[PDB]
């Protein structure tokens, strides 16, 4: 696998979080569609809140901005000696860490520096304050670079044509490129994209708020439909591979997705039409065993009672799975940063642990 | 097999269009779910606007509307010859014409009207009055009555349990209690109805903004969820049976329903859940062979664009097809106002018009 490349040559975007000039720079997703606008961040407080706002989203795209939350702390500290400035930092640490508790690349990347930090608590300051900052661009380069091999391994296995994805797994989901994106932009530059369907995705509507966008903003060429039509335009043969990320892989090859994901690994499977997740290494969780093991996450009734900003719904009583689970037998392939896994994917996930 | 519920006993809603003392009556359909209001119109041209307006939705509902349009106007004509009377008709009846010129009911109702003004057109003008009158309430009550009978043959044949739909095919797409909407008020009323899944059923969304708004001013037990959620929905074991309306069924069963059931009817299959259409004999058209005969009407992409009027995409191409064709091998029967049609279809179809 060669990188042919750059991120430059694949979108025209930004990366969804930048650190440059001691400040902290986020597209603000919360604007999308309607406006495109690059926040800048120049205090710790002013990035958590970005966090719990939801200005940034997206796991890795989230774990950066804490990482360069960090960053920017050790650029921007007053301390005067090194016992105010790690107090400052374990401070720092925590304000950032109690934005979203639960989003798992956050707390990666805030311990990954944290425990950086400890280990070298005794070096000079000037040094610690190097080593952070270092830290949080490697932290969101390895994700560019994930998304980079991802790209390129996706592109080798999909059929040039008409490709369909589901929810937003982009440019905008990640620091850069995307895990589908990063598939579907490799593909764009090599001509062999000729058509991206994207389903909205209800009930939070991330097809048609954000994929939308994106795509359209690098020039692809997309076309957005309904959940329900998913199904219509693989029957009239308007699909020759559906592509999609994961939330969470497990040991077996059962995924977690976007609810929706399931029902298109269904419809895929009825057609023959070859259907693929694509995620990095870290998002299989060896842990678990099979899907029946992923707790089902159920969001806001006003989801699904709303949608944007209008109620479309009296009060009743809804049912608002954020996720389904998709078993591995629907699955033609996983797309990773190290490689695609091809059935049995049990067997064949757990050689890829051992050698990477 | 006896009815054994009047039409008040299964609704507290009224007609969805109803005619008494010069009025025409109809549920705004434009308002629900927001607002529930009864527009009272008085002038031919008053009609005419509610049915392109769509104040009035549903083949049968618009049917009742034209029809009593020209009762409306037998009663409210000063014409002094008999002559002067039939020009004023034939200038209802065209304006009633144009309103939609392609939703059927609307030429049936109309032209049945007008070869019952021509077959009688040498009688008194006080008895031509009175029999253009009769002749749109027996329109309104033979759907009504169909429905009833579909109500209480589908009852039959569904589980007791857990009920999946999608789109309006409720008492508001009919001039009463509806099509599904008539089996699962017959259920509730049973006490064998025990949740009804209603999938919002997107982009114009009739299953949020209509079916949930009807089914629950019944008291029936309902969900609303997510097209994307149905798949799921049937995977965790929560569905017993999917029943569906149905836009037109073909001589082999194969029919043409709002986007999104062909979807269905896949996911019923992988699960084993059984899956009926319901609709009258008038809604099958014996003369198309297949479901490829069925040509595919595509809507405005605004549908798609926004969601209630409010804006949520970016100004990209969209596909909006409005109907799928579901082959008629996933149906486990078809459920009509005449008796339940089983397998094999084509052959019980015809036998179904042979004994009528």
């Amino acid at each position: 696998m060669e990188i042919r490349y750059t991120p430059k040559e694949l979108t025209k975007l930004p990366r969804t979080v930048e650190y440059k000039n001691k400040s902290v720079y986020m597209i603000n997703q919360r604007l999308l569609p309607k406006e495109f606008k690059v926040e800048k961040f120049s205090k710790v407080e002013e990035v958590a809140e970005a966090i719990k706002n939801m200005t940034v989203r997206g796991a890795p795209a989230i774990g950066a901005a804490a990482g360069f939350g960090l960053a920017l702390y050790a650029e921007t500290s007053k301390a005067k000696t090194k016992e105010e400035f790690l107090d400052g930092f374990e401070k720092a640490y925590e304000i950032l860490k109690n934005t979203r508790p639960t989003a798992v690349n956050l707390f990666w990347a805030l311990n990954r520096i944290k425990k950086l930090v400890e280990e070298h608590s005794e070096d000079p300051l000037d040094e610690i304050k190097r080593l952070i900052v270092q830290e949080a661009y490697k932290i969101a380069d390895e994700d560019v670079e994930a998304n980079l091999r991802m790209g390129h391994y996706g592109a080798e296995v999909l059929p040039e044509g008409n490709i369909l994805t589901h929810c937003n797994a982009g440019s905008l989901a990640t620091v850069h490129l995307g895990t589908v994106g990063s598939v579907v932009r490799v593909m764009h530059k090599d001509g062999s994209l000729k058509l991206l369907w994207l389903d909205e995705t209800r009930p939070v509507l991330q097809g048609a708020r954000l994929s939308a966008w994106e795509y359209s903003y690098d020039g692809l060429n997309v076309k957005l439909i309904a959940d329900n039509a998913a199904a219509f335009v693989m029957q009239q043969g308007f699909v020759d591979a559906i592509i999609v990320g994961a939330d969470r892989i497990v040991a077996n090859g059962d995924f977690a997705n976007k609810i929706g994901t399931y029902m298109l690994a269904v419809l895929a499977r009825e057609h023959g039409i070859p259907f693929f997740a694509v995620a990095p290494l870290s998002s299989i969780d060896m842990e678990l065993k099979s899907g029946k093991d992923i707790p089902i996450e159920e969001r806001s009734p006003e989801e699904v009672l709303t949608c944007g900003g209008c109620r479309i719904a009296p009060d009743v009583p809804v049912y608002n799975p954020a996720f389904d689970v998709t078993p591995h037998k629907y699955l033609t392939g996983i797309i990773t940063d190290r490689g695609v896994v091809w059935p049995p994917f049990k067997r064949n996930l757990k050689k890829l642990f051992e050698v990477n």
